[PDB]
This record gives C-alpha cells, sequence and structure tokens, in this order.
C-alpha cells in the first residue's frame, strides 16, 4: 500500500518541503499516529546502527587453547600418554578441562559486563505525534516523524527542515569545520553538491545545535544515511585505557617475569640433583600458570563496572571509564548556587513585624513542611495579629499560585504563598474579591490591589501594599503598635532602615508589606526575609567533605552579602577566607591569582569566562576540580577542565554528550557517594592484589623449600592447579567484589603519584606468607615421622594449604577494619563461593573418581578438626595486628 521509500539527503534537499512531505506521507503539524509509527517500525526497524555479529561460545572455547602454557601442559600430557602412564595423563587432562571451563566462565562474565556497560546514556530527542509534543528516545524515531530542535539539543537523525529561526548547528564532528553554518528552509540547487559544504537545508545526524529553534521531518534513520556510514565506521573502536589499568598491567608483567625467572631457577636447581624430569617440568609449568596474573585486569574491569552500576543505582550516571579513578583524588571539589547547593526555589526565612518581634520560618520549598516560630512559640493561623496581617496582605495581594508543589510566576511571590500556606492560610486569597489591580513594573518596583471581603462586601475597601522598602514607606503614614495605630515618625523609619540593612547584610531579599484603605494613607505591616535556602543534606555533606580535607569552592552570580551568608550558614567560610569579585577576575587573570585561590571560597557576579579563568588557575598549581554547570556557555568549562559533574534534569544535551558524568537529581549529595564507591573499588583492588601476592609467595616459597634439599614435595600438578583456581577463580572474584565500607569518606584524598603496593600491605603479605609456609612445613614434618606415607602427606598438606588460603581470603577482606566489624556474613556471594569451594574440596577428597584423579586418600574427623584448628593461626594474628594498629591510631588521634 504505497510503501514509504527512504529519501537520501541530496534528494530530500533538492525537492521542496511539500514534495518531501507528500513522498514520506508525513503530517507537518499533527505528526504521525501510533499505529503508523508501529508499522514503520515493523518495516524499517530500530533507529540504531547495525550491530556486528559476535563469535559464538565455541569460538572463545577454542581461542583459550592459546597462551601456550596450556600447550606445554598438553605436550606433557601426550608425552605421558606415550610413556604408558594413563592415570596421570587423564588426571592432567581433566584438570586442563576444568581450568579452561573456569576461564571460559570468567571471560564470559567479563565480556558480558563490558558489553552491558554501554546502555547507561541513551540518545534523547523530542518528537511531535497526534498533535502533541512527546518526549521519546531517538531509537523510536521512524521516517516521516516531526522532531523539534532546540538550543543545545543533539540531532537524533537526518531531517528535512521546513521551519527554522536563526539555526546554528555544529558539524565539526561530521565535517571538521569549526565554524557553525546557518541553516535555511528553502530548497538548494542540485548542482551545488559535493560534500556538504553548502547543505543548509538538510539536518544531519550526530551534529550539535548551538543556537536557534527549528522543526524538521526525518528522512532516514539507522543505516540509511549519507554520513551514517561515516559515524558507524567511527564507532566500534577500542576505548582508551585508564592509567590504573596500565599500572595494573605493568605490575602483572613484572610479577610474571619474576615468577618465570624463579620457576626457571628452581627447575634448574632441581634438575641439578637426582629427580624426575617430567614430573618436575610439569609441576614447574603448573606453578608458572598459577603465579601469573590472568584475573587481575579482569577483576579490575568487573569491579569498575560494578562501582559504575552502583553509582547508576544512585542519582548519578558515569560515562567514561578513566574518570572514576579520579573521583577519589578530587580535592578542589567545586559547586555553584541555584541548583547545586541550593534548590532553585525561594523560601521566606525571617519575618520582622511593625512591633519589632522577630519570626523564624522553618522548612524549604513550596510545601507544607515547615513552621513559623515567634519567641520560641509556633504561630498558626491568626494567633499572632502582627504576622497574620502581613501574611494576609501578602497572600491576598498576589498573582502567583502553587499547584502540586509547582510554581509559575514570580519566585519571590511564590515563596510568599508558601509562607502563608505553611500555617494554613492558602484559602485566604479566595476570601477576597479584587476590584482594581496595579501590575508590577521595574520603574515603580511595587504593586498593589484593591479588594473587599467576599462575604463582607459592606466593609470598606482594603488596599494591600508591597514592594521595595523605599517605595512602600512613601505611601505609609501610620503603623500598628500592639493593636494600636500610631503615626510613623522618623525614628521608627530609621529603625526600619537599619533592620532592612541588617537583613540585606545577611543575604535576605528585602520585601516590604503594608495595608490600608487607600493609597497614601496605608498602614505599614512589616518586612519579610527571602533567601534561597540550602538543600536538606548540603550542610552535612559540606561539613563531611571539609573535615576530611576536600576543599569546597563556591561560585555564584549574586551579591557579596548573599554569597557570604550562604557560605557562613553552610561551613564554606572560615576565619581566614577572602572573596574575589568578577571584575577583579577579569582585570587580572592567571599569574597572581593562584597565590590567593587556595584561600578563597566565594565567587560572586561571575561568568563562564571567569569559570575558565578559575579552572586554569586551579589546574596551574595542580589539583582535581569538580566544576559544574548546565547550558551552552558551560560547555568548554566542562571540556577543558577536570571531571565535569553536570545535571541531567535542567541541563542540556551538550553537557550530557560532550562532557563527563551527569547527575539526574541535581543535588550535591551524589558526589560523596561516587567518591566512596571509587575508594571502595580501590580498596577491593588492593585486597585482591594483597591476597594474590600472599598466596603466590607462600606457594613459591613452599615449593622452593621442598626442592632445595631434595625434599619430597607435597603438591603435584593437579593440586597446584586447584590452588591456582582457588586463588584466581570464584574466590578471587568474591574478594574483588565487596560492598564499600562507611569509613573511607574520612580518609584524606588519594594523590595521583601513589602506588598500590604500600609498605603496610607488603609487610602483611610477607607475614601471612611466612605464617602459612611455617604451618604447612610443620604439618608436613609432623606427618612424616615414619618416613613412608605417599598419599596422606600430600592430601593433608593440600587441604591445609586450601584452608590457609580460605582463611587468608577471610582475613584480607579489609585492611583497617577487622572481619568482626563488617560481620561474618556480609557478602552473600562471597559466602556462596566459600561454601562451593568447601564442597569441591570435600568432593575431591572423598569421591573415588576424584581420589584417583587427584591421588587423594580419605582423611578422618580428628585430622580435619586438627587442620581447622591449626589453619586459624593466621587469621587471628592478622586480626590482632589490625586491632593493635587501629587502637594505636585512635590513641594517637585522641592525645593529639
Ligand atoms: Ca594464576
Amino acid at each position: 500500500e504505497t510503501m514509504i521509500p527512504v529519501l537520501t539527503s541530496k534528494k530530500a534537499s533538492e525537492l521542496p518541503v511539500s514534495e518531501v512531505a507528500s513522498i514520506l506521507q508525513a503530517d507537518l503539524q499533527n505528526g504521525l499516529n501510533k499505529c503508523e509509527v508501529s508499522h514503520r517500525r515493523a518495516f524499517h526497524g530500530w533507529n540504531e546502527f547495525d550491530i556486528s555479529e559476535d563469535e559464538p561460545l565455541w569460538k572463545k572455547y577454542i581461542s583459550q587453547f592459546k597462551n601456550p602454557l596450556i600447550m606445554l601442559l598438553l605436550a606433557s600430557a601426550v608425552i605421558s600418554v606415550l610413556m604408558h602412564q594413563f592415570d596421570d595423563a587423564v588426571s592432567i587432562t581433566v584438570a586442563i578441562l576444568i581450568v579452561v571451563t573456569v576461564a571460559f566462565v570468567q571471560e564470559y562474565r567479563s565480556e558480558k559486563s563490558l558489553e552491558e556497560l554501554s546502555k547507561l546514556v541513551p540518545p534523547e530527542c523530542h518528537c511531535v505525534r497526534e498533535g502533541k509534543l512527546e518526549h521519546t528516545l531517538a531509537r523510536d524515531l521512524v521516517p516521516g516523524d516531526t522532531v523539534c530542535l532546540s538550543v543545545g539539543d543533539r540531532v537524533p537523525a537526518d531531517l528535512r527542515l521546513f521551519e527554522a529561526v536563526d539555526l546554528s548547528i555544529d558539524e565539526s564532528s561530521l565535517t571538521g569545520e569549526t565554524t557553525p553554518c546557518s541553516k535555511v528552509t528553502a530548497p538548494q540547487p542540485a548542482a551545488t553538491n559535493g560534500d556538504l559544504a553548502s547543505r543548509s537545508n538538510i539536518a544531519f545526524m550526530g551534529t550539535l545545535v548551538r543556537c536557534g529553534k527549528a522543526k524538521g521531518v526525518v528522512i532516514g534513520t539507522g543505516e540509511n544515511s549519507e554520513f551514517g556510514e561515516v559515524f558507524k565506521m567511527m564507532q566500534a573502536e577500542e576505548a582508551p585505557k585508564t592509567p590504573l589499568q596500565k599500572s595494573m598491567d605493568l605490575l602483572g608483567k613484572q610479577l610474571s617475569f619474576y615468577s618465570f625467572g624463579i620457576i626457571g631457577i628452581i627447575m634448574l636447581v632441581g634438575w641439578l640433583l637426582g629427580k624426575d624430569i617430567l614430573e618436575m617440568f610439569t609441576i614447574s609449568v603448573s606453578l608458572a600458570v598459577a603465579a601469573i596474573p590472568e584475573g587481575l585486569p579482569i577483576v579490575v574491569t568487573v569491579t569498575l563496572a560494578l562501582g559504575v552500576m552502583r553509582m547508576v543505582k544512585k542519582r548519578a550516571i558515569v560515562k567514561k571509564l578513566p574518570i572514576v579513578e579520579t573521583l577519589g583524588c578530587c580535592n578542589v571539589i567545586c559547586s555553584d548556587k541555584t541548583g547545586t547547593l541550593t534548590k532553585n526555589e525561594m523560601t521566606v526565612t525571617h519575618i520582622f513585624t511593625s512591633d519589632g518581634l522577630h519570626a523564624e520560618v522553618t522548612g524549604v520549598g513550596y510545601n507544607q513542611f515547615g513552621e513559623v516560630i515567634v519567641d520560641g512559640d509556633v504561630v498558626h493561623g491568626f494567633y499572632n495579629p502582627a504576622v497574620s496581617r502581613i501574611v494576609e496582605a501578602g497572600c491576598v495581594c498576589n498573582d502567583a499560585v502553587i499547584r502540586n508543589n509547582t510554581l509559575m510566576g514570580k519566585p519571590t511571590e511564590g515563596a510568599l504563598i508558601a509562607l502563608a500556606m505553611k500555617m494554613g492560610l492558602d484559602g485566604l486569597q479566595q476570601d477576597y474579591i479584587r476590584k482594581a489591580e496595579y501590575p508590577f513594573s521595574s520603574e515603580q518596583k511595587w504593586m498593589a490591589v484593591k479588594c473587599v471581603h467576599r462575604t463582607q462586601q459592606d466593609r470598606p475597601e482594603i488596599c494591600f501594599m508591597k514592594g521595595a522598602y523605599e517605595q512602600v514607606i512613601k505611601y505609609c503614614t501610620t503603623y500598628q503598635s500592639k493593636g494600636q495605630t500610631l503615626t510613623l515618625t522618623q525614628q521608627q523609619r530609621d529603625v526600619y532602615q537599619q533592620e532592612k540593612a541588617r537583613m540585606g547584610s545577611a543575604g535576605l531579599r528585602v520585601l516590604a508589606l503594608a495595608s490600608g484603605p487607600e493609597l497614601g494613607q496605608l498602614t505599614f505591616l512589616g518586612l519579610v526575609g527571602i533567601i534561597d535556602p540550602p538543600r536538606t543534606g548540603v550542610k552535612e555533606a559540606v561539613t563531611t567533605l571539609i573535615a576530611s580535607g576536600v576543599s569546597i569552592k563556591m561560585i555564584t552570580g549574586d551579591s557579596q552579602e548573599t554569597a557570604v551568608a550562604i557560605a557562613s550558614r553552610l561551613g564554606l567560610y572560615s576565619k581566614t577566607s577572602q572573596s574575589v569579585s568578577g571584575e577583579e577576575i577579569d582585570a587580572m587573570d592567571v599569574q597572581q591569582l593562584s597565590q590567593i585561590v587556595p584561600k578563597v571560597a566565594v565567587f560572586y557576579r561571575a561568568s563562564p569566562r571567569h569559570k575558565m579563568k578559575i579552572i586554569k588557575s586551579l589546574q596551574k598549581n595542580g589539583s582535581v576540580v569538580a566544576m559544574t554547570g548546565d547550558g551552552v556557555n558551560d560547555a568548554v568549562a566542562l571540556k577543558a577542565a577536570d571531571i565535569g559533574v553536570a545535571m541531567g534534569q535542567t541541563g542540556t544535551d551538550v553537557c550530557k554528550e560532550a562532557a563527563d558524568m551527569i547527575l539526574v537529581d541535581d543535588d550535591f549529595q551524589t558526589i560523596m557517594s561516587a567518591i566512596e564507591e571509587g575508594k571502595g573499588i580501590y580498596n577491593n583492588i588492593k585486597n585482591f592484589v594483597r591476597f594474590q601476592l600472599s598466596t603466590s609467595i607462600a606457594a613459591l616459597t613452599l615449593i622452593s623449600l621442598a626442592t632445595l634439599m631434595n625434599f619430597p614435595n607435597p603438591l603435584n600438578a593437579m593440586q597446584i592447579l586447584w590452588i591456582n583456581i582457588i586463588m584466581d577463580g570464584p574466590p578471587a572474584q568474591s574478594l574483588g567484589v565487596e560492598p564499600v565500607d562507611k569509613d573511607v569518606i574520612r580518609k584524606p584524598p588519594r594523590n595521583w603519584k601513589d602506588s598500590i603496593l604500600t609498605k603496610n600491605l607488603i609487610l602483611k603479605i610477607l607475614v601471612s606468607s611466612i605464617i602459612i609456609v611455617c604451618g604447612t612445613l610443620f604439618v608436613f614434618w609432623r606427618e612424616l615421622r615414619d618416613n613412608v606415607i605417599t598419599p596422606r602427606d600430600t592430601t593433608m598438606t593440600f587441604t591445609c594449604f586450601v584452608f590457609f588460603d580460605m582463611f587468608n581470603a577471610l582475613s584480607s577482606r579489609s585492611q583497617t577494619k577487622s572481619v568482626f566489624e563488617i560481620g561474618l556474613c556480609s557478602n552473600r556471594m562471597f559466602c556462596y563461593a566459600v561454601l562451593g569451594s568447601i564442597m569441591g574440596q570435600l568432593l575431591v577428597i572423598y569421591f573415588p573418581p576424584l581420589q584417583k584423579v587427584f591421588q587423594t586418600e580419605s582423611l578422618s574427623i580428628l585430622d580435619l578438626l586438627f587442620l581447622l584448628g591449626l589453619t586459624s593461626s593466621v587469621c587471628i594474628v592478622a586480626e590482632i595486628i589490625k586491632k593493635v594498629e587501629r587502637s594505636r591510631e585512635k590513641i594517637q588521634k585522641h592525645v593529639s
């Protein structure tokens, strides 16, 4: 039924708007209906670049026959096959299959996580359907739809522009031209077409709209696009690696080189004396496999993805991989007023009446949560006549209303309706009938209305007056004093002026109120203090950030008094803290301000140019900044600077596409969560590195001590492989995945020039390795008195090493906190992995097939109990060492 063809960009440009609309059967005003949209979905499909088919599971299963350590293991297996030892060959083959299976599961999990770490930020756009503007994903778009383009929005697909008002889009990512090209709606000549270089009529996908508003009819989605192929071939590229990943890779390479050298030296030493060449060779190969970091980058990727997704569970979205590691190193965290530290709503805080009483108003927002307190007493309704007359004049003589906690109109007035409604006087506005109105003007700086009571129309007309103090006081001749009307004198006017000055010096926006029968004979009522209030948890968050050592810098555009009052009421201001004006920032720029920027916290009457200036100065001495901002002017401030914390609620697509991580709640409380998640990721990486190093060093020391004087070794190739999978499998992932502890927020910020392997961690590694080696050697010498026991010594030493590794994993959960504080059962999956490892060890020890495979002899209850009692000699030592360390730290802090 007249299938809609896909119009290419050149063709859609060459015919006029009407012909293109007729071809696409597109309604320019009402848009497309849902049924036709679904039909075009069924025919065309998803508006998204065709995916590249991924290799099946057996491709990856075969691909793990690379890294030829397994190749020499299979060579040893087939050599044993040719040497007529079927049992050992089949055992090593079964161990090989188990190793490749576990590596396959680990690789599948890592690749699935990496692939799933691509849907955090979907494309967004606006479309018009059935005559209504709908907010829908760009993946929904089908040709023929009408999409509205605004300032800062990202173009979702190719469109044919029919209406445009001073359009300005950036094609630098598509054409390389730094100069935006103005767009028109008239059709372009066909002869003027090579590359774009002129195409001001057709909108291209992926470009960024800089200025202007327009509407267009989409001509093509997905694969069908002229530069859609260019964008597709630009995509599917390898993302850059974070410096932490490079450091981890370097550490792994160094560890692998040292392990290979040690293994070669040990093998040569063993071959120097009389031993078995094949058994020692395969044992050395298994040890080289064990002591090589193959799960370190994998677990780093999984823990980074888990932290990013945990932040996503919170009210924050993180895009870039190498941005997360810089969250914990931030020390110059910055913020701004009107949205970050203070909700973008006005709230009245202080009320001063004509009789001089001071009233404090609690609560924030245009809601009923809050109270008005006068001299320690809560005032509701008309209990206090002085405040009641003020709120009556405010509510009756007002034009703004509040619906579902949403305000339209003047924010200063809306704060006044909120204040009046807080005590239950929302319906007082409907109780009066307005007769005459005087609208607010910038010249007069005041407004008033004349009204009478709805049910008491016989009463004389009452005029309610408000505005700036200098204008209100001119029409006021009398004032109320404890229920008595007295003439306004000069002394009371001076008192009023000094009260206004005091309020202004404290950040209060001064608004006056009055009431009377007619203009010029009005009776004054009092003053109201309007101030942008801080959010719920901004004060506590700022205090916690400052206590750790993270300096907070505040930049705003209001007056000095309001900014300094906000800083003082939050904690940013201190005894020694200056403030720099925007004009001073403009006059002198880079050289002599960096010597004063570490001791400043307030920037008022600033600008995006001043934002760039302070960013450059703060980056000159060397620090990590957290500059925020939304819109178009705050794009470079998030590009050239450090982590660009942006807002996904009131922000534009520029700060959500061409910038760093974004917030969906527009609050300051979502930064400490990201910092804690990053520090927890770092702690998990440190714990995994410590455990892996400790177990590898212990195993290598045990094997070297067995080899040195031709001592009969207790672990064969299969047992070494099982220890390796224990140290680099489900238990390794369980150690690497751990919930964050609520103590890293007090830690000082991490420096960029830091190292994972600290002195304390290294000392603990050697302590644990020495304890494990000593315990295993003691068990081996205890069992080896009769000098002839082939199966039981190996079985018991292997199970003792397994128990020691499990206890070391239990102890290495935290570095500064004992396992008792976090609880025995904190990570459910860690406990599941521990139970699975215990079950596997029991199956290996008891199952006759596993007994034949691993050369295992069944133990008894008494031996198992003795081994469990002996294997605890490391966990308790680590726990008491940590307890002593934290007690000493607490004592030193207390006596400081
Ligand atoms: Ca390994």
